């Protein structure tokens, strides 16, 4: 991961918080977690730390409104990540599975 030492430290911390947030949902998010840990530019992570933030307090809307649904948004990670082409498809799946989970009740 490129950047100053303090930039990298901060960026690695942001990513682990977001991975935690997605993994707290309770459905398979391995592909999203993999994509998040693939981002290799600390400055790009820091700059987008708030735009990508996944809020614990309202999962369904966090899923549905996430900028990870947007190909245009994901273009900013295109030179410094792996798997961004498949991420909107991934979110469709995760939304589909998590929605079903809740509505079986």
């Amino acid at each position: 991961m490129i950047g100053s030492e303090k930039q990298v430290n901060w960026a690695k911390s942001i990513i682990e918080k977001e991975v935690e947030a997605w993994e707290a949902i309770g459905v398979d998010v391995r592909e999203v977690a993999a994509f998040l840990r693939s981002i290799s530019d600390a400055r790009v992570i820091i700059d987008n730390r708030n735009l990508i933030h996944f809020q614990s307090s309202g999962i369904s809307y966090s899923l549905e409104s996430s900028p990870l649904n947007s190909p245009i948004f994901l273009r900013r990670f295109s030179a410094c990540s792996v798997g961004f082409e498949e991420i909107p498809t991934a979110l469709q799946r995760i939304r589909s599975v998590y929605t079903a989970k809740l509505l079986e009740d």
